[PDB]
């Protein structure tokens, strides 16, 4: 139906993901980093984007200001340990449309991103 991208370098975390999502019968995409994520955001046009704070190499951060700068109405979801304070303060200064914190509430994941992009 509509298009999310799961972005984190961690397996169990981007299957976790892809099982909630696919369950709400969304179509999902799953990139292990920048590389992948911007491959596939600049291709896909993705509805909607989770994306791990911490990430090897270009980490959260540094994916969510190239995707906000090529495609800035596309909702960012940030997943975030819960006293990364500071790149939580940032991801939001910089137009992320949210963040989840670890361990995930499953119930707040499909609420929060069925709102961002379901009407
Ligand atoms: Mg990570």
């Amino acid at each position: 139906m509509k298009q999310l991208l799961i972005v984190d370098d961690q397996q169990g975390i981007r299957l976790l993901l892809n099982e909630v999502f696919k369950r709400e019968g969304y179509t999902t995409f799953l990139a292990a980093n920048g590389i992948e994520a911007l491959d596939i955001a600049e291709r896909v046009k993705p509805d909607g984007v989770l994306l791990d704070m911490k990430i090897p190499g270009m980490d959260g951060i540094e994916i969510l200001k190239r995707i906000k700068t090529r495609t800035p109405d596309v909702p960012v979801l940030m997943m975030t340990a819960y006293g990364e304070l500071d790149l939580i303060k940032e991801a939001m200064d910089l137009g992320a449309s949210h963040y989840f914190t670890k361990p995930f509430d499953i119930y707040e994941l499909r609420d929060a991103v069925n709102e961002m992009l379901r009407d």
